[PDB]
């Protein structure tokens, strides 16, 4: 009996068209949906998150900024959980999995994948989370907008790719089988929107005990 | 001999003063020497953090919070490593224990000790660690001011003293012999003054195995 919307969570490399999917599923499972986006730039926290980002002039250790991608969360979930309470299904576009996997990326002593973890645990856990995976570089054809965000190196984006393979193996292989790698490489927008609904779709209708969640 | 500057950190609740303290310190051991204190409010993170603490129309949770005032000792620390190698002592008014004790001190569901904790994992533990304990703790709330600030009410600083009767107790009984507890109940300045010495001395005189760092 009863039941609690779905968050649903999309990850995934720069430049793979993961706000493009997240805003036609969230248009697809409208009216009873909500739209979220991390770096969620909108508030305080996030503006600071946001010049960082934007201008690789702004300085900020890499822990510092660390925790503030964590916080940002942190000043959300409560939202989060009160709109899934209300029945209605979330679509997310980043997560727990960016903030570990891009910290953790740059190999700084003492932020490894386990430290970068510790701030987001107790945070809600997403019911499913799709992973587009891709062998594409940078992606020139997939830039989200002008000049190009601090993060946006070939060689970093490299980085990246191997630590969120390492962490989602190591959650999967650890039992957790809520996490599904699409590889989208050459796939158009259509195309992969096919592929995630096919995943998606079934979630959807399962059942979920309206006070039943999992956290990091 | 020669070798790297000490790390004091003086902890305690609020009005106890430690502000008062370290400053006596510091114009002790100057020229030589620094004074920290934390929340460093002059930063961006900073700011935020002052905002919170001195508006309570300022909303924030406290996961998110907790994490900024971490962030705000990681966006300071590469300096303190720093002036330390280059001989000079710093004087540290608040700290990691701060940050852990009073967020826990909260009971905030998942946000016990060891979570607080986690954040700061990695950063340089102090050298020598005083803690201003006092009895009264309702005189305390008598001083000028009191209750401007979010955490100042006496029951919530009752609240925070358990817990950091707690973290120094584990901490101390795990083998942490650099912390000491300074009974300042109805003492002067002077007096405290004195007894701070005591303690402080002898550690400015010793060199520990090749002047290493310890970490938290
Ligand atoms: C939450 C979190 C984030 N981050 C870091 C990771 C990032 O480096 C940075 C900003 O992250 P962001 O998500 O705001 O980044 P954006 O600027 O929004 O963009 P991304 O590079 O992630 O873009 P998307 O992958 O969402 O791409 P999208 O906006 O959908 O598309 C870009 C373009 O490509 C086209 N496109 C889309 N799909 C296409 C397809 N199938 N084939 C061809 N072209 C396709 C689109 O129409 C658009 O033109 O934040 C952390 O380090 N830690 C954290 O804790
Ligand atoms: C680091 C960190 C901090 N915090 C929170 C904890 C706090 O609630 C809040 C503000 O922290 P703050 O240190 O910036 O706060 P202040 O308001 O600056 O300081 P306090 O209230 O702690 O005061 P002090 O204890 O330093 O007191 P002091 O300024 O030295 O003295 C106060 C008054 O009493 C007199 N006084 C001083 N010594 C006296 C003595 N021995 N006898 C009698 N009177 C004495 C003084 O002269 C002055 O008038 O920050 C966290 O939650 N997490 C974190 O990670």
């Amino acid at each position: 009996m009863m039941g609690r919307g779905k968050l649903i969570l999309i990850e995934g490399l720069d430049r793979t068209g993961k706000t493009t999917q997240c805003n036609i599923l969230y248009k697809k499972l409208q009216p009873n949906c909500k739209l979220l986006k991390f770096p969620e730039r909108s508030t305080r926290i996030g503006g600071l998150i946001n010049e960082y980002l934007t201008d690789d002039s702004f300085q900020l250790s890499d822990q510092a900024i660390h925790l503030l991608f964590s916080a940002n969360r942190w000043e959300i979930v409560d939202k989060i959980k009160k709109d899934l309470l209300e029945g209605k299904n979330i679509v997310m576009d980043r997560y727990v999995y960016s903030g570990v996997a891009y910290s953790a990326a740059k190999g700084t002593n003492g932020m490894d994948l386990d430290w970068c973890l510790q701030p987001d645990v107790g945070l809600l856990k997403p019911d499913l989370t799709l992973f587009l995976s891709t062998q594409d570089v940078d992606n020139n054809a997939e830039k989200s907008g002008f000049g190009d965000e601090r993060y946006e190196t070939v060689k970093f984006q490299e980085k990246v790719k191997q630590t969120f393979m390492k962490l989602l193996d190591k959650e999967i292989r650890k039992g957790d089988e809520s996490i599904t790698i699409v590889d989208v490489t050459n796939k158009g927008i259509q195309e992969v929107e096919a592929l995630i609904w096919q995943i998606v779709e079934p979630v959807l209708s399962t059942h979920i005990d309206h006070d039943k969640f999992s956290f990091f």
